[PDB]
């Protein structure tokens, strides 16, 4: 008679047949115990009108050898099953019961005789497609009934959760994986994300790798089928495969709503990684190419690609690439994409690559630290760029400041101390006081919050320029793991978009309200 | 200038669209340089009129990092692609030529300018769907033009070629894999051929596994649909994934032509390896079953199973499974299957389990030998069994004889000597003189012919009862890495058939004239 009950922080997926809302372990069964009943309640203000269904499936036990204190003995419902990402994997759950008009108490029933020892069940929450991303549920199991007795319930259970939508899954449009994200909102409020489009595996450069884009006008609520926004397919009569272009970065020229996405093309390289491969040289045939192609109709139809990697790279880097993610366009009409380089002796340094002339020539003075790669840029202030970079050394972000587009760069009292992490991609934006509902300057940081593996995605908040991140103003999305990227974007005046790689798919979409992060 | 060709010893499949005939590595071209024609010839002898095409394909360039020495920069017909095992990665190769008219001389051609450095290209073979299995291929390239002069041709490619057929590939009737293979051949000339059925992914028990058979009247040229001869669905309302059955063993009772088939059903452990993860005890809740099902109608129908468990396993023993591959009738009608048990201390150990009443009741009595897992039996003269064993040791296999149906055992002078292994399965079959076209008792073997990794998969045979197996006794099948394991039968007096995973698909079919083994 005693029971544990999970409610994992992952989120909601509204295009989902199945998401988990609880998992339940119940170690010290009796063979032949009967879950007879468990109780559902939903907060009161909970808008049970956009539940379309609740199950309760049996999960079977655990392996004498993997402990007592696991929730679940499988992954209930994949991210990567190239053949079904949107329902529980029917081999590893059975459905117990159904309630297809949900109530603010609601009845689950099983007539399952239990194994000794182990047994594993969760509850499935589906939502209707059309769900707000910005409702949320408060639910709670308070009630489970074994043998005709209520049992001692026992777990922390309190999360309110998030819904998000699943722009893209392991499998769709025959591609085996995204990864790689990038967001930005044009001047009309559209949101554009970009990503890799993996259509053999999900290996890094070199490999069969194209630029993807989804498109909303809608807040996220729906997406435009995936447009290709650079491509290489069999240039110079070399497979498609070692023509690979990845890693985006995506911007919107604020005072055009011109959107420009740079992207790293590598040609040759047989089937290695270009991380290694890519040599010094200028070539095509010798090194990865930086490629750009812009939209002027809002992200609708994207150009042909210009190559500027003779307009920045150094013939002795092994490898330069943008910082994928975004860009920006600072107060005075600068165009900045982050950047990373490999030098001569193969020791990679972020920096910053900007345009003063609408994108028409592109410029990189000097690195902001070594031994740093993926790296995201904020305007803090005006004229000042701050640099927050993926940092080798591991346990945390570094953090700089140009005044000069990276002539020269100064430390922040932040560096390699306010923001832990497990060596990862990471996004920063700046939000102007005029243009959020806090009426106060913002940045907005995502990663995955630890400083081992990535799990834990969390957007925090700073109202001081970045100096201080308190815990109060942050938000955990998915405490699951997954690939880690994430890209932000202020979605209106009231709400943040992120788009990212999640442990519910490979570019996951969330809204949160900034009065959610800053209370 | 230089070219190197390499002749892989793989099999060509008859179901196959394409196939690696040659691998072609041109190693310091010039950026430019074009490969204008490439000439191939075939014995004389050879059946072209079952070679339905010859491709000419350019997968491009290596990468930097990899050297030198390679074939290619990737693998080219996936054996694991669940979208496409049949034909090569349109993403990795470009089709430069197709000839659908194949004389002993035959030209392909390009117009495909080569980068600086290392060029890959490589010749598909597609053979008529009819083809023989025992059509031999001896084909050499004879000129390589480049910039319209002839280059130097080096390499080892006097491979003479063999069919085979792909009985099932990755993603065939909606599994993701096929593994374990037992091939028998009944009274009536029907080879039998049991596999895993692993639904999920391709990994070893506990998961969603069904034990397979694939049936042909026709000496392995046509394969009826796949029938499922074992399966636990949803026993006792525990998903299918805690419910597999795998690893079988097929044997004929030579005297009935009724047809048993034996394998592990794991129920419960989780989404854990059975090796660790079965305990001590007797019901299928505490350990894993060893369950039997039987064909009398020569392998279209299958009997529900019978757990055999009670009959032979030590409640102490961890694990208790048969040995897979097959299982023999001795001369004198005793049926024998392989096994192999951990003890309570979880070491492993290979023996018999044997029935004198035509399947009714079975019966162990001694381990052979310590650390040993899987193992085959042959009846390598009149009531003498020789059990060839999987050693955790490593390098060799144990041989060890009973005459005692394992009562007592005896080193065999063979034992961790004579056959490398890398601690693998392997087949070991006899033939009576009186049975096979050399008229002299024959044992024959098959592994993968190495002490590290799973490649080289070598029949061998032994015209000694196993002392001596003279090099020039073997023939090569696979080069290439696969999975390793393979079961032998019979199909006549003049073949023998090998069921086995290879580098070509999960469950590959060939046959093989005594008389190319015993020269």
């Amino acid at each position: 008679d005693s029971v544990y009950v999970q409610n994992p922080q992952i989120p909601i997926l509204v295009d989902r047949t199945d998401n988990v809302l609880f998992r339940i372990r119940i170690p010290d069964a009796t063979k032949g115990d009967v879950l007879n009943r468990l109780t559902i309640r939903f907060g009161n203000e909970d808008k049970l009108s956009e539940v379309k269904a609740v199950r309760l499936f049996y999960a079977g036990t655990e392996a004498a050898t993997k402990g007592r204190s696991r929730f679940a003995p499988v992954t209930y419902v994949s991210s990567h099953n190239i053949r079904n990402t949107r329902s529980a994997n029917p081999s590893y759950s059975i459905r117990q019961d159904e309630v297809t008009t949900v109530a603010n108490t609601l009845t689950l029933k099983t007539r399952q005789p239990m194994v000794k020892g182990i047994n594993y069940f969760w509850v499935s929450v589906e939502m209707d497609r059309n769900t707000s991303l910005l409702s949320k549920l408060t639910s709670t199991v308070t009630e489970v009934v074994i043998n005709d007795k209520p049992a001692v319930i026992a777990g922390e259970q309190a999360a309110v959760r998030r819904m998000g939508i699943g722009v893209r899954h392991a499998g769709d449009d025959g591609s085996a994986s995204f990864r790689i994200p990038g967001l930005v909102t044009t001047n009309k409020g559209t949101l554009l994300g970009v990503y890799d489009v993996r259509y053999n595996n999900s290996v890094d450069l070199q490999e069969h790798i194209d630029v993807g884009l989804s498109r909303s006008t809608d807040k996220g609520q729906t997406w435009e089928p995936m447009r290709i926004a650079m491509s290489f397919g069999e240039t110079d009569g070399l497979p498609s495969g070692q023509n690979g272009v990845g890693d985006p970065s995506i911007l919107v020229d604020e005072r055009t709503n011109t959107v420009w996405v740079v992207a790293a093309w590598t040609h040759g390289m047989g089937n290695a990684r270009a991380w290694t491969n890519s040599m010094p040289g200028m070539t095509p045939d010798e090194t990865a190419q930086l490629m750009m192609v812009k939209s002027t109709d809002d992200g609708r139809t994207w150009s042909e690609s210009t190559n500027i990697t003779s307009q920045v790279k150094d013939p002795s880097w092994c490898f330069l690439l943008q910082g994928p993610g975004r860009g920006i366009t600072m107060r005075d009409g600068t165009l900045v994409f982050p950047i990373q380089f490999i030098d001569s002796l193969r020791v990679p340094h972020a920096g910053i690559m900007y345009s003063k002339d609408r994108g028409e020539t592109w410029h990189i003075h000097q690195p902001a630290r070594t031994n740093t790669t993926e790296a995201q840029v904020a305007e803090v202030e005006p004229g000042v760029l701050m640099l927050n970079m993926r940092d080798n050394r591991g346990g945390s972000r570094a953090v700089s400041i140009t005044r000069d587009l990276g002539k020269s760069w100064t430390e922040h009292s932040s560096n390699r101390s306010a923001l832990p992490e497990s060596i990862c991609m990471a996004s920063l934006i700046s939000v102007k006081a005029k243009d959020n509902i806090i009426g106060k300057d913002l940045l907005l940081f995502s990663n995955p919050n630890t400083t081992e593996g990535r799990h834990h995605i969390t957007i925090k908040a700073s109202l001081d320029g970045g100096v201080t991140w308190l815990p109060a103003h942050q938000v955990l999305l998915d405490e699951e793991d997954g690939w880690g990227y994430s890209c932000l974007s202020m979605i209106d005046r009231e709400t943040v978009g992120i788009f990212y790689e999640s442990s519910v798919a490979h570019m996951t979409f969330q809204a949160v309200k900034i009065k959610d992060l800053i209370r």
